[PDB]
């Protein structure tokens, strides 16, 4: 799978 | 809300 | 065009 | 994280 | 099938 | 415009 | 609600 | 960025 | 496939 | 238009 | 919940 | 990396 990352602060990674 | 990195060179944010 | 990054392990670029 | 709603009936949270 | 809400005013459902 | 509504926690407005 | 123009051939609307 | 378009009637552009 | 049109400045098909 | 597939169990076509 | 089947190799499902 | 499946008739897949 995939893994995003973003900001949410801190750095959160989205499994796909 | 999240913001996603993309190279667009510079970094930016992209606002959710 | 944006290049968006993922881990897929190793980071890779994802062109749009 | 954001929490979209949907109807599945009854009311989910698609967390994001 | 999932049935997401917006505002379009009146709420509006959009069916997948 | 459509605004898609979820639950940034606050209900948020997404405008598209 | 929105319509996207999508070539699928010619040009069509994508009604959102 | 990447402006895409669509009809809202107008034509307007949505940025990313 | 579907071609999305977007304003990157020049008009792009992206391909689907 | 392309059809998607997804389990909703039966299988089931999601047409764009 | 819908879930979409995609190769990751493996078939996987991606649940909504 | 991911690739979904779709109807386009041939089983086409589109990678990500
Ligand atoms: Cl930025
Ligand atoms: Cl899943
Ligand atoms: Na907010
Ligand atoms: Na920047």
């Amino acid at each position: 799978a995939l893994v995003f990352f973003a900001e949410d602060a801190a750095i959160i990674g989205l499994a796909v």
